[PDB]
């Protein structure tokens, strides 16, 4: 759906910016600042779900740029793995949501969280 | 969930951005330049559906900047109205790609286009 590789960049970009928000937003209700709301909670993860499919797409071949590393593209295998284990994630965290437990929807956002980093760790270029 | 007005801008132009990718990807196929796969775009229509409904909620009071136009403030039932009217409109465009019909799906693709227009003339500052 990209005219140019920038189209890609940008458009990952914007979707990572949103599941940003969409999982931050979170942090205060998991280390209790903010109450916990078992229907709000549910609903934004369920927006969290939808969006963490989206970036993977727009690294398509030939799309480098932005802080993408190259090497995202040298092992597609690995990248799909991390990328693929942080949708995982994602699920336990959908299903803490969806079952209302505060215990676990805390425990499945730190692991989110460590997925998030375990991929920048790799392939995400530094400031 | 925003820090600061900023932050705010900075999701709206995101999750707009992903809308026009979503919604703009769909002009090949309703010009017949690309195939029509039924299933190919219900998928992608909702995720246009859930994307649709994210920017009205960064535009909380005192959010200006960006290119937004004041008046989405000043008259606040007016720009609800036309956030709702667009979001019916997505409503029509589901229902279009939910049925595989590419006559419905056509038309409703035209009005949704139309419904952000009307929005951009009447909120969204010039170049
Ligand atoms: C888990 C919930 C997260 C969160 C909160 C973020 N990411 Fe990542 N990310 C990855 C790569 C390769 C980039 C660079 C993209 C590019 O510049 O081309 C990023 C970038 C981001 C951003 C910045 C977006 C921007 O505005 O420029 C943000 C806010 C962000 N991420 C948050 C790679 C990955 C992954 C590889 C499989 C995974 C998993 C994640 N990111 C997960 C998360
Ligand atoms: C219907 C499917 C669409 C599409 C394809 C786009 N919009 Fe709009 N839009 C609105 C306002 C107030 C702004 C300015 C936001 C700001 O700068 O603070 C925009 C902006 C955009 C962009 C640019 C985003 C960016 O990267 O800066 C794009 C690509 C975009 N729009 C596409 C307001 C509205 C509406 C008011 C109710 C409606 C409806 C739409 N937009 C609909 C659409």
């Amino acid at each position: 759906q990209f005219a140019k590789p920038e189209d890609a960049v940008k458009y990952r970009q914007s979707a990572l910016t949103l599941m940003a928000s969409h999982f931050g937003r979170m942090t205060p209700v998991v280390k209790g600042q903010a109450p916990y709301d078992a229907a709000q909670i549910k609903a934004n993860v369920e927006v969290l779900k939808t969006l963490s499919a989206l970036p993977w797409a727009a690294f398509g071949p030939g799309t480098e740029g932005g802080d993408a590393r190259p090497e995202i593209w040298s092992d597609a295998a690995s990248f799909k793995q991390k990328q693929q284990a942080f949708q995982d994630n994602i699920v336990k965290l959908s299903a803490a949501a969806d079952a209302g437990d505060l215990d676990k929807l805390r425990a499945a956002f730190g692991d989110v969280g460590a997925s998030c980093k375990a991929c920048h760790d790799a392939y995400e270029k530094k400031k």
